[PDB]
């Protein structure tokens, strides 16, 4: 059963995460699409979003000609919750060429609660790709799983 | 005049980054304290926002005070800020605290604040949330609080 991948060894997880996981069970069949830039989003929870069997959990697709670039990789996934939301992060993406010191892209995703739907309204905020490390793409996204 | 330091050389900062402390500026006076837990694990917290939180001079952004005997333990410190915001929040974080001696690999603790928007305040209802200790790496104590300055 392979998903999102948490740190630590196999079955030693942090049991905070790993009940976030489970929360989120749900959604791993559904896939969110940005709407509208240059550029369009795919993202999945511990799913493969991207076409390239490259283990991404969201990509980034340029409209003029086709290249799908990984933001972040489910193989690498953090994930804590607040009072009405949860915080998703996808590490591992592909390597910058000149920005960040060329460090690995990485996804954070916002999920807010809303009791109407059980997963909408995925759509890029930005990408901070102006600093010389910690880098990454945000997203913001709604669902009633987020709802505590 | 010490301030929050973010990633990277003088000049070399984030755009993004120097544009939301400047935003921040009117939280730095401010101070805020919260008590959780059941003794002999009772904490008083103590945040500010890019200022001392604690009373020896370590830079400390957010402290645990261990209300058995006053000892103070930093959570984070705020030369080693990062912060963004989203539609209708802002997130901060201080890494730096004091190392744990048993969990997590013994990394530095890190505090991670998630302020939401309220129209109703500049700043109130600082709480604390839960602590991750439970990790290899990346471990964090998740505080919440309600600001102005996050909504759009
Ligand atoms: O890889 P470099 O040269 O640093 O350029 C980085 C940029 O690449 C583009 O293809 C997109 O993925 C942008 O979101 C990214 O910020
Ligand atoms: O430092 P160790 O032995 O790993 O114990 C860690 C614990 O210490 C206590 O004093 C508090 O600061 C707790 O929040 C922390 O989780
Ligand atoms: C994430 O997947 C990539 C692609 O195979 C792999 O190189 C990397 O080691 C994985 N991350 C971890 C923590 O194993
Ligand atoms: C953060 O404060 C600590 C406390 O002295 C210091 O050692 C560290 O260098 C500071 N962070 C940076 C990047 O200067």
């Amino acid at each position: 059963e392979k998903t999102c991948d948490l740190v630590g060894e196999k079955g030693k997880e942090s049991e905070k995460e790993l009940a976030l996981l489970k929360r989120l069970t749900p959604l791993f069949q559904k896939s969110f699409e940005s709407t509208v830039d240059m550029y369009s989003y795919v993202f999945r929870v511990c799913r493969e979003a991207g076409q390239h069997s490259s283990g991404a959990g969201l990509v980034q697709i340029q409209k003029s000609n086709g290249k799908e670039t990984v933001v972040g990789r489910f193989n690498e996934t953090q994930i804590f919750q607040g009072s009405n939301w949860i915080m998703l992060i996808y590490k591992g993406g592909d390597e910058y060429d000149n920005h960040c010191g060329r460090e690995q892209r990485r996804a954070v995703v916002m999920i807010s609660c809303n009791r109407h739907t059980l997963a909408d309204n995925f759509n890029p905020v930005s990408e901070e790709r102006g600093k010389v490390q910690d880098c990454f793409y945000l997203f913001e996204m709604d669902s009633s799983l987020a709802c505590s």
